[PDB]
């Protein structure tokens, strides 16, 4: 982490860097870069809220443009990678039955939808995720539009509350 008093000095770029992993979508940390100083972490994390509250279907499918898929853990020592792993690391690897119900899970969900399947992984085990990726099959492209974004918040918010401290 870094504290608030710090990203509030930060140079332009250097807090845009510092935001970028958060979510694949520029618009959004560059709105939260041009608002400081924030008087506190609770107005930097309301002024975020505020600022993913207009993403359609465009911000989601640029978000997931290199999102890692579920049961595919990365590699790489990068802040893209690292935090991908830790969010899946809950699932199983070694459950044969699992990890092939969720490559074919996946493969899918992109097939009827067009897009990688997402989902806020911190803290769920391949069993919960596989019968969320089940029960989302079943939705309309609108209904699952708005599921994959509620998913997209929740898991850019916990990023930036592990980026920026007190």
């Amino acid at each position: 982490m870094i504290a608030l008093s710090q990203f509030n000095s930060l140079s332009k770029d250097e807090a845009a860097g510092l935001l970028a992993p958060c979510v694949a979508l520029p618009a959004w940390g560059e709105t939260l870069v041009s608002l400081r100083p924030f008087a506190s972490r609770h107005a930097l994390l309301q002024t975020a809220r505020e600022a993913m509250a207009n993403w359609g279907e465009d911000e989601l499918n640029a978000a997931l443009s290199a999102h890692p898929r579920i049961g595919e853990k990365p590699t790489g020592s990068q802040a893209h990678a690292a935090l991908s792993r830790q969010e899946q690391s809950s699932v199983d690897s070694e459950n044969e039955r699992l990890a092939q119900a969720l490559r074919e899970g996946n493969a899918r969900y992109e097939a009827r939808f067009g897009r990688v399947f997402l989902i806020r992984a911190k803290g769920r085990s391949g069993e919960e995720i596989l019968q969320a990726l089940t029960r989302r099959l079943q939705h309309t492209a609108d209904e699952e539009v708005a599921e994959a974004l509620a998913q997209l918040r929740e898991i850019t918010m916990l990023r930036l509350e592990g980026a920026i401290g007190e």
